[PDB]
RNA sequence: GGUCACGCACAGAGCAAACCAUUCGAAAGAGUGGGACGCAAAGCCUCCGGCCUAAACCAUUGCACUCCGGUAGGUAGCGGGGUUAUCGAUGG
């Protein structure tokens, strides 16, 4: 099941889509270097964020410790992707 | 000479993009002053499509890498259509 990517959502829809990357930046670059980290606030994807590591160890890691967490006044939930991004998926 | 089309001109006259100053706006943007990229309606009207915006209100818990909720504002200099109009090539 363990994947490079992350999928991440119950995230407060308030936050601005580029203000939204920033801050996901510098808190998931505390386990690997984070390739891209593809947002938007579109009807069908916004609350939620993936997070396309170099490594997929780096995503593990990050995957095992940070569940339920708070983050902008909502709880945080993490689950690996089922497909790669087509810049991995080659 | 009207009416409706057309634009290779004359001749007069009309707006005014980018930028900058300034105000209204969360923003997109608009207003005015300066400025002139262009414009045969670059006069005006969001009715049809598109694009831009997302502060609040309701909508949603959603696996993307064409994009894509409502609602609301915007764009007439994004087309479409409605309406008003100037010149008049021995002009069609
Ligand atoms: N009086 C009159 N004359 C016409 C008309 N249509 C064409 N002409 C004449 O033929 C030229 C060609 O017009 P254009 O290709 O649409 O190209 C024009 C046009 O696109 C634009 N332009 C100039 N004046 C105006 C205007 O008052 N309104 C608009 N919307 N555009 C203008 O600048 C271009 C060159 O300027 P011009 O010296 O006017 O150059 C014009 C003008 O001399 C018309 O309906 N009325
Ligand atoms: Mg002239
Ligand atoms: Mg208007």
């Amino acid at each position: 099941r363990p994947n490079h990517t992350i999928y991440i959502n119950n995230l407060n829809e308030k936050i601005k889509k580029d203000e939204l990357k920033k801050s996901l930046h510098a808190i998931f670059s505390r386990f690997g270097q984070i390739l891209d980290i593809l947002v938007s606030r579109s009807l069908k994807m916004r609350g939620q964020a993936f997070v396309i590591f170099k490594e997929v160890s780096s995503a593990t890691n990050a995957l095992r410790s940070m569940q339920g967490f708070p983050f902008y006044d909502k709880p945080m939930r993490i689950q690996y992707a089922k497909t790669d991004s087509d810049i991995i998926a080659k």
